[PDB]
Order: structure tokens, then C-alpha cells, then sequence
């Protein structure tokens, strides 16, 4: 990828094996899940889309969330092109071409001219924003791989409350909804959708029960 | 993390795959156990806000302790807000405007932000009280987590009394309390729950004695 | 491979003992699936054809698979040979011979006519010409392989849609097509071979339909 | 640690995550061998108390050794402080403060002043007098590890000379004694303890024999 | 190995541990197979003969094939010796002495010998002489070590088509013989010893087709 | 241990804990076997004698070949300080202590006293006569754990006759005889020990058989 050295000046660097390996591993161990984003984010910081394109690429199965991404990759280019147009015919000497629809992402494009752009003064950041779609296009796979929904979260009863509230946060984590009516909903759902003991102790402690209070009085 | 060497200090540098790889490893691994607090301080010594954030949402899992985790931190980044307020009007040219309370978790702030916090002149903790707040998190969290009490240990009639006193430190480190309690209540509960043999045994060498006596008295 | 030194000159580092470690062990442990090929791309970035010749070697087994290439490689090189003639004479310094077939597969050349060869100016892509007839020799090896054909491809009474649809994708990867009809196949068999009342559903909701919003409907 | 960069100035670097890896790994793998606190000499090589306190503290189980330890650091601790007195005053450049046992053993002092003082003029060695009580207290943990003391070994009638002077020579690294009556006790208990023919076959060939000669006469 | 790079040539450094510990692994694993001669090369890239002795000292097993291999080693040698004679008399000042045939094999030379030869100008390629004659020993001890012969390959009723001709072009790998025959003998070989429905295939394929179609002839 | 940067000033490194994890693998892996001290000697070249120490400290198990090592580290050092006497009193300015026999192996000496010893115009292998007296001491050790002697092994009547020459030539590369002898008995102990029928077939040939005559001959 991209390091920086103690001298100040940085130079393209191959793909490590490591990293691909891992990311290989991490999403045939993890399957799909929320954690699987932040795992990308974290390990891809700072590489070319060349690099991006052959991990989205080397992934062994699955090839149904990779044509969505593809898919959604071609309509936020579609949409860049439309809303960025080509007013300037001619180039500049010593300056290159502006990255389109299909050089952003890298399918007819070298990766000299990818370092050329990303190098530039001042630096153009496609692998930001080629970074920034594979985001919101592993956002929409999460959201579609959902088992359930939110609603659907209902407590058996015998089934314990720590599993139950884990299943909560981890189906509410993956879910699109905005973070406002997510803090309004898990005051109430957690507690409605609860065993009714432990429901009724909840709602006997006060309306101002936090989560350590919840954890300690639905056990007892 | 941030570096912080010889000239050329104007560089920041991602979190490196083997540390978030063997981070999320332990952490399944090992589930939650006190001992994970330090292993997390030392895998993050003078990293920067986005670094924690990527690793406390690499792990995959216990969705209930990280929401414990993320509410202490935001109660304690509105105490801190409540504690040092923030200066109204404009500020002044040169001088770096003071971390807000939730700048430090690193939701509202960019990574140019915490750099110029970090590398100013003085440099601003910012990142150590982050830890601060991811420690007490997880000190709650074991605390939380923990299957039986400390008074609920009793040594069988065939269980060793060297496992006896290992589950009972573990019991007791898993808990966190003053010490000044603690170095009453190990010694009026560790000689009480013992084997009849092992009782008299220490009964006859004394109560003000040391633990390694203890040991090497009723082994075997 | 060819790397270049922090503001020095080009010079030519050897092979990763480490990447071979890996590149041996992933067509063993992976099999033989067509996001292989992909993997040879990202390890073998900028690889000279001595490199590109001792990992194909090293793969232990699969000797029809490798003759079937190696038959491939000596057709393109004879067509290379036949399409650029070739000349003989006294040699300039600072431009190179013509490479003849023979040098372009690496069998009968040396690592300091290669090194001369791809640090020439204008640079010689002979690694890159011999990478492409590589991917190209792999892509027919994973095209025979396939066990199903794309239109044998058919889903079942009790098969999922999501399987069913990462299984043509899959035979897709590995079907022989170009570029251009590639998306006719996703876009007409994707529809004409799956369940009927999926098909009723998409055929109500709209052809012009994108794959995540038809998987939603065939869902619910 | 502390490290020296090429044609540098002497800087602190950080620690390392794979040798926490390593040593939390190998103390589990291999219970509690003599050994252990030798490996730990050489993973803890001019290293801060600092990274000495996680390295103990991120140990998983075993809570009893680690209270034994804790034991004897404050021993030690309060022993220094009994024969260094403690000076205060105002602090001159170039000249650090008299370290306090509290100090010595870092539960109570920061990373900045450890710093200054291994790098002062004379250096202070406190990481190495700390590390030579952790190997001490070591020491005293695998001492009570033994099961079998040092004079309760004996050579059975079926088993080997060989393993008989590995499991002798295994305890003798075990046990408490000075060097001076080491080579006494592993010159003569070898000899009082050994099979009764080879008993006769060494009286006849000398006690002043080595070892090697001692076992190919036993084993003929 | 040997370091050609920039100003600071004069360096020799050890065999890294990595890449000996991955020559023992893949030497004790796989035994020997085709394949273990191109691995030989590309982890012996330029090393100096007491590399090569290093790495033919590690060998774990197969005593015979190492006397084997050191046997055709001295045997060659000698030839060297043979047909290159050392000139007696005084040596010219500060000319190196021409290596002899026993200095090859490094078992009568020192490291500042082998160095300053390397090293010369112009340089000597001792190193690449005894890569030369450790291939041949490896391709003696594959040659010896064939279970079965070529001829005494058939495929029976059930074994496929593709495991056959895997097995038959393997066996015909690890045999050395000159390029052509082997064209004559793999066509008068492979279509004779299938089964009678391939037989029938081929047949009325063609004997002069090539063998991709007769690979995906009588596939499934 | 020791390496040399690019620069061309070496400085010191502490010892990676790969290499010794590697170390105790083999060790635990092979037990004790001839092909081990080339391991060892390739492992830790250049490496400073505490580092030596530490690897023959951290050793689980076999006490009695490390203290035969030891002794004969002892007995070593005896001899060097008898035939070197330290005829010079006084020390001049500038110049470090003669290393003794108690100093040549570290064990009242600090680490600095060795890297001034090793960094010395002229430097003073310490490591090296170190490592070769490890050497013999190994050498002596292997020895001694001669199964059996040469003389004894004799191919049984079903023995095969590859086995029986691994394991004749595995305890001849393990006995202490010379280049000479070995070539000397190489040559009849392994057609006098043979099975009868294959030994007169071998005998039917001629007094110039080869290793790979021998094998192919047997074996019929």
C-alpha cells in the first residue's frame, strides 16, 4: 500500500500477502456481520483501488453481495460522471487526466496513472472515495443479509436475557435506521419485548434505568 | 498510533495488521477476563482516538458490552464537558480550540483534528483519556461479567487447595474494590473455606502468617 | 520482483520466499477456485518471467493442467514470433534485440537480459506480455474445469434464491464470454431459470430492476 | 524497551505485540519449567518496569504466583526504602530525585520520569533491579512448583540412567540452594541415589569422573 | 546470500531463519517431489556455498539420496578439476587465485575466500556452479526415487480421465529424458491406456489433436 | 544479535523471539539428532554469547546433555586460560580487559563488556571460539547418543533395503570417524551387511559400484 518513511518523501509499495490473507480468513471466519466494515476500513487504509479491486476479487464465494457491489460501484460512477462534467477539452502540460466514471475505480486504468493522481499537489483522493463506496455498499449487503428485522426481536420464555439483548444490538447495529430513532427505540423495545418478570421489575425500577441497572435486576 | 522519533515527526502511520489481527484473536479467545485491560493498554500506547475506535469495532461479538462501554464512555464525555466548558466568541489566530467532549471520542472530529491536538505545543492527552474511559469501561464490563460472587467459593472435600485459592484470586481480581477492604476481606475469607485439614493445618501456624506458608503447608 | 529504493535506482529485488509459501499453499488448500487467478495477479505485481517460471514449476500436482498451459504459452510465442520478425546484427548500446519468442517465455533467456530487457527505454513489457498469456492460460484451465455449464444452471424446489444466484454467479466467473454479452447472461438467464414465482415476482416488479431490490422481493 | 537507531540519538521504543503474543502463549503451553524465568530474561532485555507490570499482569490464570510475586516486590520494596533514605527538595537539570521503593516498583510513578531516569548520567538502573526481583520471585514460584524435592529422587530398578539424571538435574534447577553447595550436592547426590550396579561401576571408575564418562560406563 | 545494492556492498548476512525453517517444512512434509528443485533455486538465489552446505546440512531424513548427492558433487568436482588445471608456481599480487575443484564445495575454503571470489572483477560464479551440481544430484535422486515406472500406468474402469493423465504427466516429470522422444512417447502412450470409451473418443478425435479437446472429450 | 545495515555501523539487537521459539520447536520436534548442530550453527550466527546462554537455558528437558555442554564449556575455558596467561598487568587507556575463562562465556561479564569486546579494532570472535566449543560439546553429545555403534546394524531378512541404508548412513554422519575411515568403510560395511541375494547380485557387478547402482540393483 501506501507507508510514509522518516525522510518525508513516499513511494508505491505492492500488496502484502498478509493483509489479503487475513482478509481472505476474516471474511469466510466472520461470515457477514457488522464488525466485517470496520475490518475493511481498518485494513485497507491508504492503498491503491487496484489493491481494493483484487481483494473484492480474490474473496472465495459470496458472489451475489460482490455483483451488488459492483453494481453499486458502476451506479456511483454513473452518478459522478453525471454530476461532474468533462468542461475542459484540452489538458494542461504536466498535468493529468481528470479520473472519470471508469478510471476512479481502476478496470481501464494502469496503476502508474492511479500514482500519478493520488500523488499529485494537491492529491486527489479517488481511494477515498472509491473507499467511501465500498463502505456504503458493504452497508447495504449488512442491511440485506439481515436475519430479521427489528420488530421480529421477541424474548422467549426461557430463553436468557444476555443472549437475547446481544441478538438486539447486533440485528440493531446492522440496521440503517438513523441514530436518533435508534436511542428512541432501544429505550422501549428492550423493555417491551422482555421477560415478563424481568419486564415488570424494569418498568417497577423507574424510567430511568441504564444499562448496568437492566443487566443486574433482569438476572435476579 | 502516532510516532514520535527522530526528524521527519510530521507522519502518522495506520494500525498494522498483525496488532488489530492478534487483538481480535485474544479477544475471542480469552472471552472478557480482567486481564484483558492490560493487554489493551499496552496494545495502544499512544494511539491516536481513530485507532481505538477501529479496535473497539473490530471485535466481533457481545454486543451488550460494547453498548455498556459506549454509554459509560458518552456519560463520562458529558461530565467532562460538564466539568470544563468551553469558551464562547471567536477564537484566537495561532491558538488550537480546547477538545471538546465529544472530540475525544472521535464521532465529530477528523484525524488532521487530533493531530494538531496531539502534536501542539503543549501536546493535549487527549488519547490517554480516552484510554482512561475505555479502561474504566472494561473494568466495568468484568465487573458485570463476573459467574459467581466471592463469597459463594468454598473448597470441596477433594478439590485441591492451591485450585481453591487460584479461583479465588481470579474471583477476586475479576472484581474491583479499594484495597484497603480487600486486604481484610482476603484474609477473613481465604482461611474460612477450606478443607478441614488444610483449617486445623493453618490454625495451628497461625492467622497473621503469610500466604506462601499457607501453601507449601497443606500441599499435597 | 522490481521495487525502487527510497531516492535511489531502480534495482532488482529476488523472489519472496514467504509469497511462494503462500501462492504453493493456496492452490493446495483453495483448490482450484477461479478467484485463483486474481490471486496470481496480486502476487505476482511486476514479477520477472524467471519468478513467474519457478512458481509455476514449484505448484505441486495438477501436471495436465500445467502442460495444458505450457502448450499454451509455446502457441502464443510461436504466434508472437510469427506476427514480429526478427532481426540479427551488431547491438547499440542502450537499445536491446528483438525478443523472439523464446525470450518472451523465459525458457531461453537469462536475469541480466531481463533485468536489460524491462529497465530499457521505452521499457519492454515482456514480464507483463507473459503475466497476460499466464492469466489467459489460467482462465482456459478454469473454463475446462467448470463443472457445470452456465446454462445448466437451474434452481431447485427447495434450493434458496441466494444460493441459487451465488452459484450462477460463480458459474459465471468461471464461464468462457466477453466483456460485452457477459451482462446479458446475468440479465436474461438470471430471470429465465429460477423459481416461478420469483420469475412472476420480478416479471410484475420490472425487468430494469437492480439485483438488490429483485433479491428483496424474491425474498419476502 | 530501549533501542539505538543508526546514528541516532538514544529514543524509547514502544512495545512489542508479538512478544506479549509469545510469552502469554508459552508460560499456558509449558505450565511452570525452570526455564520460564530464564525465557523471561530474554523477552524482557532491557525493558521498562512499565512493560514488565503488563507483561506480568496480561498472564491469564495463576493468580496465587502473582500474589506471591506482589508479595515480594513490596518486601523488597520496603527493604530499599529501609536502607535508602529519602531526600526531597527542589529538583536540579541534570539530576534526578532519590527513587523511592513505590517508584522502583512503578505502580505508583509514570513513563516520562522511568524515562529520565535510565537515560540520566550516571543511569539508574531500576527496570534492572526490578527485573532481577521479578527473576527472584520466579525463582520462589518454581521452587514451590516442585513436586519432588531435591533429595527425594531415586533410581528405580526399571528405569534409565538417563532419564534418571535428566529428572535429577530437572529438580536441581528447582530447588533452593547457592551455587558453591549446587556443585557439591549434584557431585554427590548423583552418586548416592544412582542404580547399585552402576553405584559399583562408578566407585570403581572414580567419583572425580565426569559425566560423560560416568554414563557410557553405566550404559555398557 | 550475497547483497548487490547501493554503497555499502561489502556485507554478507546469514540465511534468514524464516526461509530455513520453510525449507525444512516443505523438505519434511513433501518429502521429494518434481517440484522441490524449482523451490531449491528460488530459495538459493545467490547464496554463497556455505549457504548451500547450511541448507544440505538441515535435511532431515533420507540419508541415501544426501551420500547421493554429495557423491555426485565430488564426482563432478573432480571432472572440474580434470578439465580446468591450476597453474603451479607464484601467484600474481593481487590477483585471486582461480578456485579449485574441492574450494567449490566449500569443504576446504573459508567465507573471506568464497566473498572476495564472488566479489571480484570480474566476478567468479562458483555459487552458481554448485546450484548446477546440487540440481543434477536432485534430479538423480528423483530419477532413483520413481515408484513405478511409465509403461506400467493404466487406468483402470472407474479412476477418471483427469486423474490419469495428472498421474501419468507427473511420473513423466519426474523422469529426465531428452525433449525429443518425449513428444512421441507421451501421444504413443496416453491415448493406447484409457478407457474404452475415451479410447473410442480419441479415436475418432484424432491422433494429431491437441489436449485440451481430448481432455474436455470424455469429461464427467 | 548482530546485522549490518546499509550504512555500514553495526549496532547491537536483542535476540528475536521467533528464532528461539524455533529453537525449542526443533528441540522438542527431533530430540537430539546429528543434522541439529548445523541448525544451531546457522540459527545463531552472530549472536552475542549471552544470547547463546539464554537458548541453552530456555531448554526444557535433557538435562544431561547441557550439563555435559557445560561441563565441557568449563573444561574449555580451564584449557584457554592455562596455555593464554596474562603476562601484561597494568591495562593501557583505550583498551578493554582480556576476556578470561569465566569471561569468554558470559557469565560474570555484562553484555556491554561483550559488545566493546565484539566492536573492537581488531574484534575479538568471542562468539565465534563460543560457538565452535558449542559445536564439539553438541558433537560430543551426539555421540554419546549413539544408539548404537556402526558394526551393529545388519539388514534383517524382510528388511527393505532402503531404510537400512537411511539409517546406516543417519549413525555414520552421527559417528565421531573420520572423512578417511568412512570413505574407507562406506564401501564394504554396506554390501557386507546386505540381504544375501541382493548382496551377491551388488558382489556379481564389480568393485566399482555406484550409490545409485547400489539402489537400483537391490531394490530388484
Amino acid at each position: 500500500p501506501i507507508v510514509q518513511n522518516i525522510q518525508g518523501q513516499m513511494v508505491h509499495q505492492a500488496i502484502s500477502p498478509r493483509t489479503l490473507n487475513a482478509w481472505v480468513k476474516v471474511v469466510e471466519e466472520k461470515a457477514f456481520s457488522p464488525e466485517v466494515i470496520p475490518m475493511f476500513s481498518a485494513l485497507s487504509e491508504g492503498a491503491t483501488p487496484q489493491d481494493l479491486n483484487t481483494m473484492l476479487n480474490t474473496v472465495g464465494g459470496h458472489q451475489a453481495a460482490m455483483q451488488m457491489l459492483k453494481e453499486t460501484i458502476n451506479e456511483e460512477a454513473a452518478e459522478w460522471d453525471r454530476v461532474h462534467p468533462v468542461h475542459a477539452g484540452p489538458i494542461e502540460p504536466g498535468q493529468m487526466r481528470e479520473p472519470r466514471g471508469s478510471d476512479i475505480a481502476g478496470t481501464t486504468s494502469t496503476l502508474q496513472e492511479q500514482i500519478g493522481w493520488m500523488t499529485n499537489n494537491p492529491p486527489i483522493p479517488v481511494g477515498e472515495i472509491y473507499k467511501r463506496w465500498i463502505i456504503l455498499g458493504l452497508n447495504k449487503i449488512v442491511r440485506m443479509y439481515s436475519p430479521t428485522s427489528i420488530l421480529d426481536i421477541r424474548q422467549g420464555p426461557k430463553e436468557p436475557f444476555r443472549d437475547y439483548v446481544d441478538r438486539f444490538y447486533k440485528t440493531l447495529r446492522a440496521e440503517q435506521a438513523s441514530q436518533e430513532v435508534k436511542n428512541w427505540m432501544t429505550e422501549t423495545l428492550l423493555v417491551q419485548n422482555a421477560n415478563p418478570d424481568c419486564k415488570t421489575i424494569l418498568k417497577a425500577l423507574g424510567p430511568a434505568a441504564t444499562l448496568e441497572e437492566m443487566m443486574t435486576a433482569c438476572q435476579g
